[PDB]
This record gives structure tokens, C-alpha cells and sequence, in this order.
């Protein structure tokens, strides 16, 4: 049997199942830690890998990027989960290797080919601590080039009024995602700042693992899909809004859930914005 995860239905995902869009033709790229192309619950059509140790996109030894692209794209049927574009076209983009980590030119290059391979949606469930040039060019030329640019806030929790959003979420192009738990609580863990734009489940979001199981994991990367994944719905349903205006909606029709410093505009309903 399938399951729903909660977050699915927190960002009111059900309801555009229902109205008929799943994300259907939206290319989504999961520019992570690859995917496991063989999970049962995941449908992958294409991808590239960036990292040199590990020349196969299809196969993710650190498990992240298999998560998050189940929650944007697990795929509606008799087992497992299901994402909030099940019926999304997802690509796996890897970047990163099997320790979760990778190098900013790895990252570049994964983003030049979403470009070049015409990319709706980018999912960029990764950040550090320190900008780069080079990797703030790519992603506005992604951005300018008309792709929605959905990145993890980051998990540095707060400090006082610092803001702690990690790099490329900070950058104004992108949007920040951060996380909430199933009573639409900031997670502890969850960065802030004024560059957050929006929050996500984040707590407790079960998804794809490879191998063909399933597992929950914490953190601003659990979130992020969901955003991921809404503004694939979105485009589905609305096939010539801009990237500007599907995160416009996003955005300008989340759930306010308090200071904008720690919740951003609050929690996506893709219900609201697809309207
Ligand atoms: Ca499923
Ligand atoms: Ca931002």
C-alpha cells in the first residue's frame, strides 16, 4: 500500500491531484547526491553526473538526493509514497558524492546543464557558509533564464539577529526554504534571516531511500522538495507563468505563521498559488 507523508497534504498538494495536475511534462532537476534510478516508487528520465569519483548519476551512495526527490516526485500508485508532482519529470543532477559533499565547480557545472537541457525547477537541497562569484553568476543565470530556483535555508538555527541562511539561499534569486514541523512550528534547527522566503515540512519527512525502501529524515533539504515540487504543480496548471510569477505565488500566498525573520512569508499552500 501507498502512503501520504504529512507534509503532502500540509502544503495542500491533494487538492491539485484532485483538480487533475501532478506535474505532468515539468522538468524538475535534482541537483543533489544523484538518485537512485531503480527505486520502484521513482520514475527517472534523465541526469548527468558532475562529480569525477562517481561517473553514474543513477546510483546515490549518500541516500540525500533519493529523499528529495521522492518527496517531490514519488510516484502515485500501490506502494511507497507519493510526491507532490508524482507525475513530474525528474532528473538526476549529481553533484555531490556519496559523502554528501561536492565542490562548487561540481555544483556549477550540474546547474550549466540544467540550463541547457531546459529545466523548469531547480532543487538545490545543499548550502555552506561561504559565497562564491562564480556560483552566484550560475544561479542567477539559471534564474534569468527562467528556471525556479528552490534552495535549503540551511540548519544553523538561529543567533540572535544574524541572519544564518546559507549560501546559495541567501542569494536573492533563489528561494530560501526553511523548515517547519506538522503543527507549523520552526524547527530548532531551521536558519533565519532576511533573505528565508518560505517554509516546508521539514521534520520528520518520509521518502525514497535507495534500494527501493523508505525512510524519515530532518532538515531545510526536506523542505526545500516540497517547494521544489509545488512550483511544479504550479507550472502544470499554469503552463506560461514566468519563474518570477510562479514564486510570486508561492510566496505572496503562503500561510503567515509569524515574524517574517524566522517563517518568511510561512508555509506554502500550493492550493492558494495555483489558483
Ligand atoms: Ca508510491
Ligand atoms: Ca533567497
Amino acid at each position: 500500500a501507498q502512503s501520504v507523508p504529512y507534509g503532502i497534504s500540509q502544503i495542500k498538494a491533494p487538492a491539485l491531484h484532485s483538480q487533475g495536475y501532478t506535474g505532468s511534462n515539468v522538468k524538475v532537476a535534482v541537483i543533489d547526491s544523484g538518485i537512485d534510478s531503480s527505486h520502484p516508487d521513482l520514475n527517472v528520465r534523465g541526469g548527468a553526473s558532475f562529480v569525477p569519483s562517481e561517473t553514474n548519476p543513477y546510483q546515490d551512495g549518500s541516500s540525500h538526493g533519493t529523499h528529495v526527490a521522492g518527496t517531490i516526485a514519488a510516484l502515485n500508485n500501490s506502494i511507497g509514497v507519493l510526491g507532490v508532482a508524482p507525475s513530474a519529470s525528474l532528473y538526476a543532477v549529481k553533484v555531490l558524492d556519496s559523502t554528501g559533499s561536492g565542490q562548487y565547480s561540481w555544483i556549477i557545472n550540474g546547474i550549466e546543464w540544467a540550463i541547457s537541457n531546459n529545466m523548469d525547477v531547480i532543487n538545490m537541497s545543499l548550502g555552506g557558509p561561504t559565497g562564491s562569484t562564480a556560483l552566484k553568476t550560475v544561479v542567477d543565470k539559471a534564474v534569468s533564464s527562467g528556471i525556479v530556483v528552490a534552495a535549503a535555508a540551511g540548519n544553523e538555527g538561529s543567533s540572535g539577529s544574524t541572519s544564518t541562511v546559507g549560501y546559495p539561499a541567501k542569494y536573492p534569486s533563489t528561494i530560501a526554504v526553511g523548515a517547519v514541523n506538522s503543527s507549523n512550528q520552526r524547527a530548532s534547527f531551521s536558519s533565519v534571516g532576511s533573505e528565508l522566503d518560505v517554509m516546508a515540512p521539514g521534520v520528520s519527512i518520509q521518502s525514497t531511500l535507495p534500494g527501493g525502501t523508505y525512510g524519515a529524515y530532518n532538515g531545510t533539504s526536506m523542505a526545500t522538495p516540497h517547494v521544489a515540487g509545488a512550483a511544479a504543480l504550479i507550472l502544470s496548471k499554469h503552463p506560461t507563468w514566468t519563474n518570477a510569477q510562479v514564486r510570486d505565488r508561492l510566496e505572496s500566498t503562503a500561510t503567515y505563521l509569524g515574524n517574517s525573520f524566522y517563517y518568511g512569508k510561512g508555509l506554502i499552500n500550493v492550493q492558494a498559488a495555483a489558483q
